[PDB]
């Protein structure tokens, strides 16, 4: 059965040639979103390996990974607190940084949503370089929360997010995982 | 259901959105629901409530505030999911469509087919030109929508009537006065 959910996951993501420039593949999560059973297992299955974990706090980066760690917020009844592109949030912010290929962009997260003692989960559709990760994690743990977990549809294990987030005590999952080529 | 708990669940609801003075206009501030288990889960439990008999086949939501109610809806409904995006988001093949600030949003030609009947959900009415937008995109896929939901309605900055003149029923869980 969950072993089946996956591969019914899998091959509910579409692969796109040459997006966004050419030589490159692109992993559509979209289809999986339209399917309503391969998306509702893709919650069932994050929320399920994290019930145990003792979370209170859910946290998903604009803008698929809205789509993944809230329904998961909402599946362990605990709070939903999302990070954001500059200027978005409208309360006291903090920022990181992080790099993009001609340059570098910000996240932000609301100061009063995160507080010592918080336990936080990641969410997100994709572990790619792992960059925008790093800088969310970077953003909770100043503000006191403990994160130990990044949750993810997707992963590329040839961009070595894995190991990177590793480096920075991050201990990784994902459902289905994609070559780059 | 009873119509007296409803009406102490959207209480509720209302009491946990924040306001915030001169950012950006009274700016109401949904994430403050967010991070409340009980408001959020019980504004989702009630939006698909609305809609549990009315075959929907699809739900859509505009990046990215939508996707917070959107998304959880179509969970609860059990329909897909199909998010409008802003511009260069979208890998397949997308239809565009303007609205005013201006921009565009766009939508995946493949995921509206003719005799969907879409739920558009949103975070917030406000002017009402995104929603507009979203359902001219729908509507030239051959998608019927009649029906957008909202959890903040401000109808002092006109969208309510906005949204009539275009063929639109709108739905709110709360409203706020500018
Ligand atoms: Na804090
Ligand atoms: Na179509």
């Amino acid at each position: 059965k969950t072993a089946q959910q996956l591969k019914y996951i899998k091959d509910s993501i579409k692969t796109i040639p040459d997006y966004p420039k050419a030589g490159i593949l692109f992993r559509d999560v979209t289809s999986l979103l339209e399917n309503p059973k391969a998306y509702s297992a893709s919650i069932e299955l994050l929320s399920e390996h994290y019930s145990e974990s003792g979370v209170t706090k859910v946290v998903g980066t604009e803008a698929r990974g809205f789509l993944f760690g809230a329904p998961v917020a909402l599946a362990l009844g605990v709070g939903f607190v999302p990070v954001r592109k500059p200027g978005k949030l409208p309360r006291e912010t903090i920022s990181e940084s992080y790099e993009l290929e001609y340059g570098t962009d910000t996240l932000e997260i609301h100061t009063d949503s995160i507080q010592p003692g918080d336990k936080v989960l990641v969410v997100d559709d994709l572990l790619a370089t792992g960059g925008t990760i790093e800088a969310t994690v970077k953003l909770i743990r100043r503000l006191g929360g403990e994160v130990v977990h990044a949750a993810f549809i997707i992963n590329l294990p040839e961009l070595g997010g894995e190991a990177r987030l590793t480096q920075q005590g991050i201990h990784c999952y994902s459902l289905v995982s994609f070559d780059g080529h």
